[PDB]
DNA sequence: CCCCTAGCTTTAGCTATGGGGAG
DNA sequence: CCCCTAGCTTTAGCTATGGGGAGT
């Protein structure tokens, strides 16, 4: 459930959708391993908790939870821009088929219910 | 329902919630309904989308729409400091009976349900 | 609507409530 | 757990995945 940052209480997650350049289904074998490896070190590495993700031929879908004092486009910023890099340097085709891996958009949705009985709890607690 | 900013597709809805210092009652009046009145000016002036809003004795309540580019904290900030500043010179108990306005804490949560089909549209909008 | 730019990491390749520009 | 600091607006009063020091 909830987290506390400094004097912060949140709860924040997303649903985050982003597809290859030109939704080459690029994304598959080994190749869609390594993505989810990568993604899987950089939420570790900034600090976001990593709740769903599944990876499909053209598109990935990540279901994060992230600090809102750490902002989403900053996460996915590492997220696309760290896996591209690696990516074209492994796997060749990504690199000569393609002049980037991603595009420059991305799909954001904010997930949750009304969470009544944890604002009256958050209240008292002030 | 979903909003497109530069290449960004986004809906981003937050339940924003924040008590004056102390847990002093003093949102109530005309207090509470200046409140009101500033936050929405500050939601045009930062093209933030203020859909529900109530106030109570000790404490707001607002849901918004708020680009995931632009931040919640950044919105937060500017609608706690510019309400304790404005109020405290209009309402002199506000100033005299507390050293702030509010505190340094704030409650949010992210609402909104997952939208099958809407993710799909995004998918196939992509050429 | 698209190519450029500054900012920052991956120092390549992606964001910026981004910018300026058709004609 | 709290007081200080830099950053930025409200130029007062609030944020920063904040900091550093005391600290069951
Ligand atoms: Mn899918």
């Amino acid at each position: 459930l909830y987290k506390s940052n400094h004097n912060v209480v949140y709860s924040c997650k997303y649903h985050i959708v982003w597809c290859p350049k030109y939704r080459r289904k690029v994304l598959v074998g080994a190749v869609e391993m390594r993505l989810k490896e990568i993604i899987q070190e950089v939420a570790k590495e900034l600090r976001v908790e990593i709740i769903e993700m599944q990876t499909d031929k053209d598109h990935i879908h990540i279901l994060a939870d992230i600090d809102p004092s750490f902002g989403v486009m900053k996460f996915i910023k590492t997220a696309k821009g760290r896996s591209s890099r690696i990516l074209r340097q492994e796997f060749n085709h990504l690199k000569t088929k393609l002049p980037t891996l991603w595009t420059n958009s991305c799909f954001i949705s904010t997930v949750g219910g009304a969470p009544l009985n944890v604002v009256k709890q958050y209240i008292e607690n002030q």
